[PDB]
């Protein structure tokens, strides 16, 4: 059950959302009273599933239009509490709002990611509940987005954390390996400059992967890899060409 000043202003959200246009400020009194009270809830490093999921069953019993605006309220720096659960390694918090069907997963930060992408770049190597929670958001989202900045793939960010598993992953959901980012960079190219060789390994496995693609100062991977003195990388890439 809700707390007597959230349930007030749930009510209130709640009122503008279900009038027959919907009108509805995201900056009005209720809503940053919502914002305020499920922010501080639901998503701070010490926030308890247990009562993220009251405050949610309490939201439900009011209608799936304020269920679903709630769960994806988005804070000044552009977080949903699913960034923040994803970010924080919070799993039981991540599993509860997914649980809800109205996550919006593909919603990107002020900073460009989503938590799709969050998930990625901060895979839990030896989470095995981490690399699930990461299939859930890969099944709602679009693994191939682009961050709103630099422009780079989940897949690009998980190369860059070395986070091999879920390089792996990323590609049995249908990564494109030839995406580029803002600078003209692909995944390959990552995995040449960080220099684990099964990932590069991974990639050029990979059908479709093009060796050639250039960045826009004309970069090639082979070229990233000797600049980076990855000469085991390089001597690989070569192979390929």
């Amino acid at each position: 059950e809700l707390n007597p000043r959230l349930r007030e202003a749930c009510i209130a959200l709640n009122q503008q959302l279900n009038r027959p246009r919907g009108v509805t400020s995201r900056d009005g009194n209720a809503a940053r009273l919502v914002a305020q009270e499920w922010f501080r809830v639901s998503s701070q490093k010490r926030s308890q599933a247990e009562s993220v999921a009251g405050v949610l069953r309490g939201v439900k019993s009011l209608g799936p239009e304020l269920l679903a605006y709630v769960v994806n309220l988005a804070d000044g720096n552009g977080n949903t509490a699913l960034h923040y659960s994803v970010s924080h390694g919070n799993l039981a918090i991540s599993s509860l709002l997914l649980d809800t069907g109205v996550c919006d997963v593909n919603h990107q930060n002020r900073a460009g990611y989503s938590a799709l992408m969050l998930a990625a770049l901060t895979s839990v190597g030896q989470e095995e509940e981490d690399m699930a929670v990461a299939q859930r958001l890969f099944s709602m989202g679009d693994v191939n987005a682009k961050a709103s900045q630099t422009g780079q793939t989940a897949l690009m960010l998980a190369i860059s954390h070395g986070h091999q598993d879920m390089v792996a992953a990323l590609l049995e959901c249908g990564a494109d390996v030839n995406v580029q980012d803002a600078d003209g960079a692909t995944a390959l190219m990552c995995a040449s400059e960080y220099g684990r060789l099964d990932t590069v390994q991974l990639l050029l496995a990979q059908p479709g992967c093009d060796l050639t693609i250039l960045d826009n100062e004309g970069t090639s991977a082979l070229a990233i890899a000797l600049e980076a003195e990855q000469d085991e990388v390089a001597a690989l890439l070569h192979a390929h060409l």
